[PDB]
């Protein structure tokens, strides 16, 4: 009888464990697409901001600001 | 009947989790454009005052500033 015991509340035990995880990966995986939107959208915004102003100067005169 | 009552808490409490999360997350990314529209945004009127100002010097004479 304490067998049985033991598989009802491991039955009822593994659906909650197994309902909140496949859940909590639906949310781990949106903060994911997110923290990628992010990383490459201000990645944008650098190299083009290092692109205009690398030319204002000149890829020929940055040579000579550390000599 | 102690599984019963794990089941009916259990769904209660995905309910509220799930409803919280995904309206949180609509909220997490319009932080997200309004953090990238600044971060672009100020990164023009650094690109274009340094543009403006590079040329009044002019790139011929800027080397001569540090020799």
């Amino acid at each position: 009888l304490k067998a049985q015991a033991l598989a009802i509340e491991t039955e009822a035990e593994l659906q909650r464990v197994q309902k909140v995880r496949e859940l909590e990966l639906v949310y781990a995986r949106a903060q994911l697409e997110l923290e990628v939107s992010k990383a490459q959208q201000l990645a944008e915004v650098e190299v083009k901001k290092f692109k205009q102003m690398t030319e204002a100067i000149g890829p020929s005169t940055i040579r000579d600001l550390a000599v």
